[PDB]
């Protein structure tokens, strides 16, 4: 996967991002990582992908293999990256894919690129709902400079969901290992403003100018009142449709892959007809 690292001038910032330059019909598959994370999250997925379509993975400001303090941004901010990229290399049509808090940006990528460039959306294990009172206490705890690494045991612990799930753990114990309070106290502020602003994921899916296929496909949370929002919101949008993938972690593009992949393909496949 590192065989695919690039780095660019981004306005003000250098940003890392994977592009595997494949030379294809389109639609560009652009995997959008959530926060106080980077490409690796991807790195199963892009080999469920690589031989059939061009695959870019952008990093944030001071995300990737070597983190680094930069000044506040927010999801706006991570909009208008992720578009230089795709200018830079010449991509127009390409199908966003989101895990968790990267749907913010999906969500107003598909505002800003419009239903030409951006026809679908996939996003991938993104809370639905307003924050339950132990996430919100995850946020609160994420921007106390003090109680911010606490704040992501609490977190990691959810995600696992009590598995013993080898490649997940790697990712949060050892991939996310090298991120500090200056990125994870931004998630906090950047996520609980978003929920805050647009009242949630599916408030703002809903507000779009222009309403486009959008499937939430997940494994967590597991409970019965989780699918029904889903269920819910799916009979009363026509475009909106969900997946539940059942793998053990709140990180499908890791522990099951495969599954991400034909969603993905589906859409992809959709996009590439008409
Ligand atoms: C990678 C990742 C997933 C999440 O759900 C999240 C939530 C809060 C803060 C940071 C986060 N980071
Ligand atoms: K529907």
């Amino acid at each position: 996967t590192d065989t695919y690292l690039h780095e660019t001038l981004v306005f003000d910032n250098k940003l890392s991002y994977i592009d595997n330059q494949r030379d294809t019909d389109g639609p560009a598959i652009l995997l959008l990582p959530g926060w106080c994370h980077d490409h690796r999250v991807y790195k199963y997925l892009i080999q469920e992908l690589d031989a059939d379509f061009r695959v870019i993975v952008p990093n944030w400001r001071g995300h990737g293999l070597s983190p680094s303090e930069v000044p506040d941004f927010g999801y706006q901010e991570q909009v208008k990256d992720a578009l230089e990229i795709l200018d830079q290399l010449g991509v127009e049509t390409f199908l966003p894919v989101s895990h968790s808090h990267g749907g913010w940006v999906l969500v107003e990528l598909l505002e800003q690129a419009g239903p030409e460039r951006a026809p679908r959306g996939i996003i991938m294990d993104w809370l639905m709902w307003a924050p339950k009172p132990d996430f919100a206490k995850s946020l609160t705890l994420l921007k106390d400079p003090e109680r911010w690494r606490e704040g992501t045991h609490g977190l990691f612990d959810v995600w696992l969901d009590g598995h013993d799930e080898k490649r997940v753990r790697h990712h949060l114990l050892e991939e996310m290992a090298d991120y500090g309070y200056d990125c994870w106290g931004r998630s906090g502020r950047v996520i609980e403003d978003a929920y805050g602003r647009n009242g949630s994921p599916m408030q703002m899916m809903a507000n779009l100018t222009k309403t486009r296929p959008i499937r939430h496909i997940f494994s967590q949370p597991t409970e019965p009142e989780y699918e029904k929002i889903n269920s819910d919101f799916a009979e009363q949008h026509p475009w909106f449709s969900y997946a539940k993938l059942g793998g053990p972690t709140a990180f499908p593009a890791i522990d099951v892959p495969d599954r991400a992949a034909v969603h993905i393909r589906e859409f992809a496949t959709a996009i590439r007809q008409g």
